[PDB]
């Protein structure tokens, strides 16, 4: 509660989410705008290009392209559980309520931290050494396409806000330690752990984004979307499922959507 | 540094940095231990009434697995507090950030087996910050392997212990074993063999002022560092073979680390 000790906390978080995710938002904004000859992408706009990318960086493309999305969600996961640990008071929570946060807040992360690497036009893949255009993933037959889209909707959105890493670090922390996902045993501790980083957030916002009128508001308010987008995707995700046995969802996402 | 008030400083420093870092001390511990009041569990049915009077943490929905999974939650919480208290180890938090995270990924194993000594004696360990007491026949009887898990644990204590070092020696000794310089992958040696050098000069000062009796305790205990090399890669292995022959995908990745 004291500003020295929020500093701390944001200086922390930072920290650990520079440790924990190999490719941060900074990183992916130089790759992105250019300016550069050695961090440069190729870029995947059609099927030529896809097989040719493979060379540079069966089954049916849209599957493939499935399968390349549901590997990183894979990592992603294990990245976040990582982060997770690190969030001060998180590893002393009850084991079950360990488990229920992470269950119902890596999706939300997952979307969050898609943002950092998209633009309008596309997303970084192969840890930026890949860029794969909207256009080509709106197209995928099927649901596929439809599937790909709505991410970009919501990074659209969310870029516009302008976060860097520090300010995600915090907001990610935010979102993890929620006290209203279901099944929770003791909502209390976890509720005091939000509420220090929601301090933390809040301070950190005002101090990187001094000109930013209600950022704070602002950025809560886009905690609610991602529930609901949440929900879109894995209404989505069970129809494919229904219609598409040539899937494999790995056990760590298997589990999650039980 | 090079002045004995310098190292003088240094212990200090690192003193009430471990107080703070580490829920229950050595000297509460030994306190608790010698009956100078904590709920024992020594069979099954006394196990069974101490997770009920005693909240624990992990109690997820048989026996030897139940006491299993409570060591692998303490020692996650066990790592985030070592993390913390890395932190205030000058020139640490300076460091490039993979050497740090290197730093900590190989020595927080060699650090949990030193401070778990802290709670035991030759009859069993204080757990839950010593509001209970499990004994050592109780833990060693377990079946499978998991006794022969838990006893070579106890074995190290009474051996560590007889150095009758103090929470002030532990300080410094813990940093001394984090920044050690031949962890594999570490891109810039020569800074943190500067700190453990500093570290070293600082241990062998405080041992000859809290223990001037005690002949050549720096050489036995830097000898004990030597061990816990040893001994850690007997527990990864045996904590292998426990896979391979025992045992959520979430909860998995919580403790893949360990
Ligand atoms: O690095 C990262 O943090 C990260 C993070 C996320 C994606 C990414 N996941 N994803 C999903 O549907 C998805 C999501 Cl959100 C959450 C959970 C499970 C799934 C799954 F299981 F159902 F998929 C996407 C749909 C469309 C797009 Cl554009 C991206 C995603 C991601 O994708 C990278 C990628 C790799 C290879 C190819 Cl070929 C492509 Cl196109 C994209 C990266
Ligand atoms: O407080 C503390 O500083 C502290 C610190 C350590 C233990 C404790 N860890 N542990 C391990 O194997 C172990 C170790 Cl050394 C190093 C790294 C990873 C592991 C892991 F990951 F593989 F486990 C043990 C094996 C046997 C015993 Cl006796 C204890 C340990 C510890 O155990 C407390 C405890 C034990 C049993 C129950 Cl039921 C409960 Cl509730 C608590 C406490």
């Amino acid at each position: 509660m004291e500003s020295a000790d929020l500093r701390a906390l944001a200086k922390h978080l930072y920290d650990s989410y520079i440790k924990s995710f190999p490719l941060t938002k900074a990183k992916a904004r130089a790759i992105l705008t250019g300016k550069t000859t050695d961090k440069s992408p190729f870029v995947i706009y059609d099927m030529n290009s896809l097989m040719m990318g493979e060379d540079k960086i069966s089954k049916e493309v849209a599957i493939r392209i499935f399968q390349g999305c549901q590997f990183r969600s894979v990592e992603a996961v294990q990245e976040i559980t990582e982060y997770a640990k690190s969030i001060p008071g998180f590893v002393n929570l009850d084991l079950n309520d360990q488990v229920t946060l992470l269950k119902y807040g890596v999706h939300e992360i997952i979307y969050t931290m898609l943002a950092s690497l998209m633009n309008k036009d596309g997303v970084l893949i192969s840890e930026g050494q890949g860029f794969m255009t909207r256009e080509f993933l709106k197209s995928l037959r099927k649901p596929f396409g439809d599937f790909m889209e709505p991410k970009f909707e919501f990074a659209v959105k969310f870029n516009a806000l302008e976060l860097d890493d520090s300010d995600l670090a915090i907001f990610i922390a935010v979102i993890i330690l929620s006290g209203d996902r279901p099944g929770l045993l003791n909502v209390k501790p976890i509720e005091d752990i939000q509420d220090n980083l929601l301090q933390a957030l809040e301070l950190q916002l005002k101090l990187n984004h001094p000109e930013s009128s209600q950022l704070f508001a602002k950025l809560l308010q886009k905690m609610t979307d991602l529930r609901q987008i949440v929900t879109e995707h894995v209404q989505l995700l069970q129809v494919i499922k229904k219609t598409e046995t040539d899937m494999s969802l790995h056990p760590l996402l298997q589990e999650i959507y039980k």
